[PDB]
């Protein structure tokens, strides 16, 4: 009963065995955009070349993301930028080699309009071309550092524009269309970094697309004869990043994608 349950939720308590320290120094105040949605410092992303004289000068709110339960996919789970952030989040980018980004909200933009060339900090990105589906656009970014023209990558930046505000799609299908775009990307480029996610706060959105994605890549590489325990999988990625999957609707939507997946990847099977 109650003390049985609440015994369960007690063993599942990260905040108390994780430190947030770097998130909540006052000189990362302006980092952050919600002062209580923080990134654990054993699984932070630490930005590279600055200098640890200027306070917080190395922090982004951040953290890496593995499959855990277990040559898997990674990820980088990452609040949505703030302008005073922009920079950073390029820095990290091209530090963790990403080439892929996944953003999962409609729009503060940090990539130019087609055609045109913009710096932020170190690097310069142009923006290559546009592509879109009802659901998404895909932005092909190639990005250098400054001084240095003849060292591109090519950057793949897919934006999800349906996601509803306060909700979740009503049906899974463009999302599984979408993950689909962003695994047969990702796995063309073996040498790649991390995928880069984000939406506002780095949890919810982020937090489902990530389960969703792990829980595809499972059944991709274990089988649809696979166990699949979500509960699990969510609290596995929890430990790595606190309230990734925030809400109900969330939680609902990863069984209802999933359920989808399978179904419609058995019947392909016995066309």
């Amino acid at each position: 009963g109650f003390w049985e349950e609440f015994e369960s939720l007690q063993k599942q308590e990260v905040k108390n065995l994780h430190q947030r320290l770097e998130g909540q120094r006052p000189e990362n105040k302006g980092k952050n955009r919600y002062k209580n949605i923080l990134p654990f410092d054993h699984s932070r992303v630490i930005l590279q070349g600055r200098d640890s004289n200027i306070p917080g000068s190395d922090y982004i709110n951040a953290n890496y993301i593995k499959n855990q339960l277990l040559n898997a996919k990674t990820y980088i789970a990452s609040q949505g930028c703030l302008e005073a952030t922009v920079n950073d989040f390029w820095q990290m980018a091209w530090q963790e080699n990403s080439r892929v980004i996944v953003m999962t909200t409609r729009e503060v933009p940090y990539w130019p309009e087609v055609g045109m060339q913009r710096a932020y900090g170190p690097y310069s990105v142009t923006n290559c071309g546009e592509h879109d589906t009802t659901e998404y656009k895909l932005r092909t970014l190639q990005v250098s550092p400054l001084d240095n023209g003849d060292l591109i990558r090519e950057i793949w930046h897919y934006q999800y524009l349906s996601w509803p505000d306060h909700g979740v799609p009503s049906e899974p299908g463009g999302v599984l269309s979408f993950l689909d775009q962003i695994n047969q990307r990702q796995e063309s480029l073996p040498h790649a970094g991390p995928i880069i996610v984000h939406s506002s706060a780095g949890i919810g959105r982020t937090g489902t697309i990530i389960v969703i994605d792990m829980l595809m890549e499972n059944i991709s590489t274990k089988g649809l004869d696979c166990d699949i325990d979500i509960q699990k999988t969510i609290q596995m990625v929890r430990a790595q990043r606190s309230g990734m999957v925030q809400t109900e609707a969330q939680y609902k939507f990863i069984y209802v994608a999933i359920a989808q997946f399978i179904e419609t990847t058995k019947k392909k099977l016995e066309v």
